């Protein structure tokens, strides 16, 4: 039948086209709209302080520049780096928080719609004694419809800030 | 938990390391084993008669050189160019029948997992009269160990190639 998301296209050049969204404020772009794979460009600089918690696969294609993903791995912080080139898979549920340093920076990111029922978390871990502070967890439609006002709230509550172990309040924003 | 699938590794020199598995008579080569995501590399010289009905997406983005696809869109012969630095989203059962000229070509080719149940199709087509003449559905769990058998077992047989609507016997291997 039809080809629903268009014809091929010259990445590099949408890439440069929409490189006004590829910073601050809006920081990514999703390539197409209403599909299965959810093919989003990332850009930069942005950094944050919340870790992702994705119930399924997530693709990384470092196109431009350089970025890094704090992780959770085997129960320790762990940094996995995005150079210039580079791709990567994270399996299902590793905590993820990427930080993007660097403006021009580029990243091809494809993930899948979440089936109904499945949720994603997001979650902000304590700098002082590492413990869990706080975790919401979202049934995922849209990257730009749920997810500002999620961190929004965090970021706007002293409670939910609050460390449950050693009681150090979290910097909310920025690390 | 654990990076299931390794640490980011460079994506040029990857190809360059396995460009002799990305020629004939390999052709492609899948990156991460037993993922979600299956993650391809496709090289050339190929060209093949089979069109795949696949029930999930296929995200294309053509690295190096230059490729095609040839379609049926809305009950018509159609291409679709993959020219070098093209992305392409395919949506589900777009017949497609991918054609790769050029030696030295590199296309990343993303897929899901089919689940249980969910078949895919490869059919080919009269070059006479367009009639569907042989359609084999397959529960893929690899293309390497279902699919050569499926397409070495309609070059074999004069009764699958024969088009039920005009008799004419379809080439098999080379259009
Ligand atoms: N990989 C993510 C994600 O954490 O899901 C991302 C940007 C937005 C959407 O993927 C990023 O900055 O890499
Ligand atoms: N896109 C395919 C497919 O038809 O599923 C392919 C190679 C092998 C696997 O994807 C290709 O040559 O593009
Ligand atoms: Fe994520
Ligand atoms: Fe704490
Ligand atoms: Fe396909
Ligand atoms: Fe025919």
């Amino acid at each position: 039948h039809m080809l629903t998301y268009g014809a091929p296209f010259n990445f590099p050049r949408w890439i440069d086209e929409h490189a006004h969204l590829l910073k601050p404020p809006v920081g990514n772009r999703q390539v197409w709209q209403d599909s299965d794979f959810i093919v989003t460009v990332v850009g930069g600089p942005n950094h944050r302080t919340d870790y992702h918690d994705d119930p399924l696969e997530e693709f990384f294609y470092q196109l431009r520049g350089n970025a890094y993903l704090n992780l959770w791995v085997d129960g320790r912080r762990e940094r996995a780096d995005l150079k210039e080139g580079d791709i990567f898979l994270l399996p299902p549920h590793v905590r993820h928080s990427p930080q993007r340093p660097e403006a021009g920076s580029a990243c091809l990111v494809i993930e899948r719609q979440r089936p109904a029922g499945m949720l994603d978390g997001f979650e902000w871990y304590c700098d002082a004694c590492g413990h869990l502070v706080h975790r919401v967890e979202v049934q995922l439609k849209s990257i730009v419809t749920d997810l500002p006002p999620l961190f929004e709230s965090f970021y706007a509550s002293e409670d939910k800030r609050r460390c449950p172990h050693c009681g150090q309040v979290h910097p909310g924003r920025a690390a």
